[PDB]
């Protein structure tokens, strides 16, 4: 059953002062299925209050009892992932094999930074007088204001959460409205783990007013966004104004390349998959498919047939391989977009319409003969439909794949060294992946490129942004 | 000889297309001794292109071949550095003995980028799949814009200029205009050692228009800014808006804690003598000496005896030990600063008023009993002016020391192990140096944090804001 | 209840082939508790032969999926510490508390090397051709032979262990005879957690026998010795006639500096309590301490009462914190070393003589003015005895520390900044410990210099010896 | 014209004590050019005690100054290119040109090490306690002991002393006694350039009693051979003896894979001449050439059309590709490769004569149909020909390549992705070039496994060998 979300303010699950809450809906249905807290200005006070305090704490505790505690919130997650999937499903409308899937990868996220946490090495430097000594220390940046989207409620948030754990610093997360119940169940693993009051903060309300108070505000040192590009410039910008360390993780609009050598088969198993999961509200999904003309006839039918193989419904029902989009803004855009398509002479090979008259279900939609004006091929569509475009050298896939200003992720299918390096060393992507499906392992960096922003939220170079470099000299004498 | 300084595009001196040029006069006697152009939009639209071709070209020359290019380079600076000093002197102000020292240390700034840019390693990361292969590739950011101040107009350049040379990417610099001649010479052996045209752009002008123009420019990719906090929060809320990566380095308040166990000799000699380096005008500058109340009265006498011993004249004539101020704002801001610490009850040592009335000579000042309200202690002097304040518990010394929202620099001095443990713990600064003067090597990270900005301009850390993250995942099949 | 112990072979805990037995005794006691299996050559032949196939299998499996097993490994072992306690203090002779303590901190190095196994990373080289690909590979060297002492059979297998299960390697270790029953039942730990057959392998017998055979047969790739200096340099000969990679961790001979600044108690807490851990049976007990002569005489006083305060008795008894020595010839050496200070003219201050007639309990013993001749001096007497000896000057102090071959260890007390920097630049140990005990953790490394032997066994340094480094350079046409 | 050689002790070229010398001659003509003087025990003592005060400054030098003062003496060595390359050729026989690039690359090899000393960097551990702090730091071993071959009488001396220069250690080298006055060319550089007295030390005379003396000196911490696999046996069952840190580079039996997709003009154009480069005497020499039978054929034609496009002849005359070889005992092991080969069944497509009387000339010889017990194909040839077998599965091909003992050098040519990453993890190979011939930098690692020996000579790698590792641990009180 669903239940009810509260802020998590210093350690205890409370109400908002005014109690004014925000109903949540169920995407497949259009129903209410329960209600959030709206936290105003004088909870934030109360939450950046704690977060100084948290910060103080959390800071003086070693690397290794951090990452213990890390771990044992890692294993309570894993024994509630049922139980968070099922919360995840009724409010972002993802089926239930798909959340499993990101709670329990949300488990392997916090083992790998809890000890990333003790490895956050210093340097000694060779000195130029020997009386003296040079070194390089690593200190957390301090309290983090973190702002989440509802793709990944749990997989979005455990990231900016464990990096800023593993160095020291405090955490407060504004989580996405939508998607409550998730998040929350989230960090309420980590309180029970024994983080102490004031190092973990979860606020909602206003997204808007929200940002614009914590930004500006001195207890806040470092401030971490996720979400679209245009939100994003704002914060940005913002940000800036006050000297804020900043990282950004945008939307994205990922190139596949289907060379001539290619395996037909495997790319359309691995594309065609990838490009349903979540049903395409992914910011790494794969969007223009720019398939090689000797086999781009034969890859647009294994990929209609691969379409029409997806089971569309509710989540929560078993055989769900589609579940519903999760808001209605994403119905008027699928709608949008293939409308648009249909003026520029494109065909819709499949799908193309909404199911129903309840609910925010769109059938996976393929479409062909793309030209390079449609508007699928230049804004992100972030939804379940693909556009397939043929070409014949590969120098001319690699320049359309860099044309747009989205540098996020990057999809190929070869078989020989020459094409693996040369797509290695032109693409602008901030990941690429060849003859496989997106696999993002808590090892590996996440990041984009230009629009996309800057920043990892992977591998060693996760924790850098939370870190702060300071070089000391100290003469013996 | 003072010579006119022009605009480098595409690897060419030119004037600009409307002919405008700007006044440089010499700080020491207020006369003008030359002239440099002023470029508008079409000179910038010419630089830009060029810029975005020297990307190109820079990128494949090989990570020893472009070492080697920077290494002939820094062998030209070191040969002209007595004509780049003088330069430097007649348009800055500092002595001709301090202005050989920054042309030198530039050249050494040059050579350990240039083999530091063979040392940017990729990473292997083990699979989850055997069958797949894991790889971390850096790769060149792209164009980069930056901003330089006049302080030390050589070095301040040289530093940004070999980080990017060293991971390819393309530089196109604005440097000051009250002090455009020995930038321009720096630039000139980098031409004269073969680096190719567009790979390094030069322009003056507004700087206001330039960096409004060049900032949302799409074929800039980076941004690196040097200079005042509040210029600086412009530019990066210019840069959040338009998604551009962007690193800052701005004022500085650095305290000096001169402990119960300290050197009184050793700390008169290094932080009386950092002191009045550049006559003040360093982003690192010790600034507020907070000294034990023990040996408080020694201090301060020692002081003002090493203040009184400098000599105040033009920096070419020898044995000048402290020039004129680069500018007339720095006179009156001197003036306002004396004047405001008789208000508040602080007493003047030595110094305080302004030498003769030709030229921009101020008297060295020590300040003694000053208040926390002072503005002397609250916002950045920029001059040769040292307020000491006292203490009586090291606790109470780091309070302070860590009260303004400055994080760029701290001095220190002690004898105890703990006492050292202790400052590098708790001091929220990005560089500290204890028990010696400052000394900023290549190999050694610089950079402040909170109001003083982030990143780093030393140490492996200077070429990561110039590169890119890419994960790369290749299946075998 | 002590338990016989059987060979681990192939994974299968199986008696010898010709069903010889080695009795086993309680140093306590004098009586036997139960008995081991001796191998001879026919079960050395299975052995490889099963670790040929170990090693086959193991480098198959993924680093993660490694990383999981040996985590599981080490819960198990932290399940079962007070059981595999028991054993070692029955068949060694340490007080079970500090038998727990061993066993406890042998599940943190599993769990520490098995998240490093997944961070062994390659590296990617700026290439000089463009068109070609350079990368450093690391590889498992292959299987392992290893040869582990008596003073702690569990932790002293388990770094050698961990090491090489997290490479990948298998591991066939000969532990020793004496002390067969703890080590075994670390190894039952590991086979229970799901390690596959062959990759683990445990013998006893014959020492010279074993060693003379495993280490020329062409199925070992790589050595690790602990021991003695005199039979790790016949090991090493050996390894190096046929080519096999070794490192070799041999004893020490720690020194102490109390310096005239130290704070004389945490002095005399500190390295008398680390003096008679494990009853002074340890490769990094402190032996000469070097006390200045102003506080020589308080510390050699508070010493002698810190020893007179230990309790002697059976190690399963409570209130036990010095039990027997593990080997009657421990008994002959704590007899010769003090014999020889007397006739030397040092003075016996406290103990120094066998307690009862039953088992092999030696007194803690003080010697003081001990010369630079005396045999405590010279000789690692890997017992209960500390040598005092006064001085003036720290030079003579560090002269003195640096004038045997031994460089495995060293402690100091000093406050002052100075004293910390010039000691840890000119001691010629491996591991220096100032103002505390010996507190050597995983990730830390731990070996020593000249006759102490090569090689670490902690920190990212312990995984070198059991990997290959493959440069790869593939040019792409 | 060719110069006497004299050993290089204290800073001074002198004789031997005894005044001996042994006689030098041409290979080309087998006439004397010269002599080298033959050091005994008491010149060795007087080495020994200079190497133990060239480690004491040497040490003390800033790795910044250190690094200068290599790179002077690169600078030295390039400007000497010609004089030491036609000393080269006299004494040893490869051709001018080959001498010239050899000696080049030594400079290159000096600067890249000058560098990698300044970047020697230790570690800050996160620490348990938060009061104490944990440091890894990094320093020279010692003085160092060095055995060098004659086959790059200039290279392999530059690689071992540039890594000891860089750390800090002490230097004294045996170089071969057949070619001594390239070496000596090259240390005289390094003494011109500045290095102090008894930092750097040559010796020549009989290799068994000077490594005999050498090696179990106490002064002596860490010995560095280059040469056969039997007299590294020796040396290194000599070091094991005594606990000396060793590095062991042996002999190599390098595998060609030619694939079945691999550009067979382009395997014959890089495996071709990387056989014959300095007439195959190459540790790295490709020699077991395994070709895939659908293309043998065709690459063995064009072989052997490479092999007899060869001129053959004396090195300093122009046009010389293939010059005699070192020493007659290569001439006795050509002769009884090629009988053996024809004893066997295998055929010889061309060369496999002694070309002349006068010298030591030999034909390039190309074998095919090789049996696997030939000679040719289980002992390392050291010479100028070349064993080509087929194969039909490329498993077959990697089971034949790692069936020897011989672990240094791999070559592989393919152009499928898959093809690529199975010979990266399967051959058993210190170094693999796929697509193009060896081309070692100093900045990519140069070393073998099983029976090749241990250790790296080249990237960051090299320096480790050189370096010891001490962990401190300093409680703040």
């Amino acid at each position: 059953t669903y239940t009810d979300t509260q802020l998590l303010i210093d350690g205890e699950w409370v109400d908002a002062a005014s109690g004014k809450t925000i109903d949540v809906v169920n995407p497949a249905t259009g129903k209410p299925i329960g209600k959030v807290a709206h936290a105003g200005i004088a909870d934030l006070d109360r939450a950046l209050a704690a977060a100084q305090r948290g910060f103080e704490a959390w800071r003086k505790v070693p690397a290794h009892e951090r990452a213990a505690t890390m771990r044992k919130a890692a294993a309570l997650v894993r024994e509630r992932a049922d139980t968070i999937a099922q919360l995840m499903t009724q409010e972002q409308g993802k089926p239930l094999t798909e959340a499993r899937v990101e709670v329990l990868s949300a488990a392997d996220i916090i083992e790998w930074f809890a000890d990333e946490g003790r490895r956050v090495y210093g340097r000694i430097v060779p000195p130029r007088n020997l009386g003296a000594q040079q070194t390089v220390v690593k200190e957390p940046v301090g309290p983090v204001a973190a702002f989440t989207p509802w793709n990944f409620p749990v997989n979005q948030v455990v990231r900016k959460l464990s990096a800023a754990l593993a160095t020291g610093c405090s955490f407060l997360v504004k989580a996405p409205e939508e998607t409550p119940a998730s998040p929350a169940a989230l960090l309420r693993a980590f309180v029970d783990a024994g983080v102490p009051a004031g190092v973990i903060g979860l606020v909602y309300g206003d997204p808007a007013e929200i940002s614009s108070y914590l930004i500006p505000h001195p207890v806040i040192r470092k401030v971490t966004f996720t979400g679209s590009t245009p939100v994003g410039k704002q914060l940005a910008a913002l940000a800036g104004q006050h000297m804020k360390r900043a990282t950004m993780e945008l939307g994205g609009h990922a190139p596949v390349i289907v060379a001539e050598d290619a395996d037909v088969a495997l790319a359309v198993k691995a594309a065609g998959g990838a490009k349903f999961r979540n049903a395409g509200q992914v910011c790494i999904s794969p969007t223009r498919f720019l398939v090689h003309n000797s086999i781009r006839d034969e890859f647009t039918r294994a990929l209609v047939k691969h379409a029409e193989g997806l089971k569309v419904g509710n989540g929560l029902e078993e055989g769900t391989t589609l579940g519903a989009l999760a808001n209605p803004r994403r119905l008027t855009a699928m709608a949008s977009v293939v409308d648009n398509a249909r003026k520029v002479g494109a065909s819709i090979e499949t799908g193309g319409e909404r199911i129903g008259a309840e609910g925010n279900f769109f059938a996976p939609t393929v479409i062909a003969n793309v030209p390079l004006e449609a508007d699928v091929f230049n804004n992100e569509p972030f939804g379940p439909v693909a556009a397939i475009r043929g070409f014949d050298k590969l120098e001319e896939a690699i320049a359309e794949a860099n044309r747009l200003p989205f540098g996020l992720a990057g999809y190929a299918f070869t078989r020989s060294f020459a094409n693996v390096h040369l797509l290695t060393q032109r693409l602008e992507v901030g990941m690429l992946w060849i003859n496989q499906p997106a696999t993002p392992w808590p090892e590996m960096p996440f990041g984009g490129v230009k629009d996309s922003g800057y920043g990892s939220e992977g591998g060693p170079e996760a924790l850098e942004p939370y870190l702060v470099t300071k070089s000391v000299t100290v003469m013996a004498v």
